[PDB]
């Protein structure tokens, strides 16, 4: 498992269970091409995106869709949904662990990269 | 003003200082049209934006520039920046402070939405 | 002022009013002493807790009262207190201000030292 | 495994690794009693600090010596500690994550409690 995604909600002191997640990479034509998606499980995981052999080198974005999140719990939320852009580096570290905090008004996310 | 931006880096316990701002605001065609660029003061904080008259209703994209600020420290982060995607003014005018919180690995962000 | 204390609420997008702060200094008998308290204004801030004279080397702590401000709003927190724990002017007097962002089970605390 | 605590570095983005974490208990003389303590592992987890009988309902505060951390990557860090003071209470989740994100000048906390 190369590629994780982590949803924790602050607001309910829980796993953020069946958030939307989308990955995608860079293009040539600096242009976003879907990569993977998924919904965070029970535990609010999001596993076997991707593999070790498709997951090169290059600019990823993970797009977590938060306003459905927060919409299907009657909270009125600010942010259209939350996005983390980084470059997967083959040198350092290759396992990638995105990790997202949730608010109405406020996310904080993580990266845990390990060997 | 209607609009403003204020960055805080957690490493140094300081503002952050010179960090690149670019706002953007989806068009009719689904498009990101560029809508408001500056840097952050010694404060760290962005003012004069925009306008309430130029700050119609609609999504927008403020865009912060958190690589270049790292990379100038002698840091490689993980982040090429860290965006914020909102929709603003849809119940009429309001204020708008996006706060972010910076490490390398990692950043945080809030909203402050008041009414004039 | 030397020492200010800023407050946000993550969960309506505004400043965290009305929210009780303690500040207490550690004694020579490795007690806490109080050393200054008050609350949040309109702006979630709090103004005046001391003075330069008075903001000797120290480990101080902050103690903002979390569990009050949410209960308050009908929410039951996780958290009594978020309790923030520093050492201050030890290289000289600075200028202190500790910020937080409260949701009802989780806290983020960040401090910005400045020198005049 | 009722009380876990997790630790990770903002700066590095890894797991941070032997933190020691001390756990206390609140007194009937509103003091801060020892109950259990260790060192985060590889992971950046602590299991076991204490088993389903003895976690009874009452105050307990969570100390994370994130000075110790920090001092010795050689970072001037701004607090003492991170403490993370919250009552346990039965009714609700009996399953407690108490993770801790660590930045020199900052740190955010949070709960994940579940079934
Ligand atoms: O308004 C100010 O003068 C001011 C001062 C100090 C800190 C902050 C905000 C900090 C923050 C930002 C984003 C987060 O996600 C979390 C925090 Cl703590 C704001
Ligand atoms: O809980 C877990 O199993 C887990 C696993 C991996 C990363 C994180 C990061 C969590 C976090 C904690 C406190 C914060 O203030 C913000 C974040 Cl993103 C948590």
């Amino acid at each position: 498992c190369p590629l994780m995604v982590k949803v924790l909600d602050a607001v309910r002191g829980s796993p953020a269970i069946n958030v939307a997640v989308h990955v995608f990479r860079k293009a040539a034509d600096d242009t976003w091409e879907p990569f993977a998606s998924g919904k965070t499980s029970e535990s609010g995981e999001l596993h076997g995106l991707t593999t070790e052999e498709e997951f090169v080198e290059g600019i990823y974005k993970v797009e977590i869709d938060t306003k459905s999140y927060w919409k299907a719990l009657g909270i009125s939320p600010f942010h259209e949904h939350a996005e983390v852009v980084f470059t997967a580096n083959d040198s350092g570290p290759r396992r990638y662990t995105i990790a997202a905090l949730l608010s109405p008004y406020s996310y904080s996310t993580t990266a845990v990269v390990t060997n």
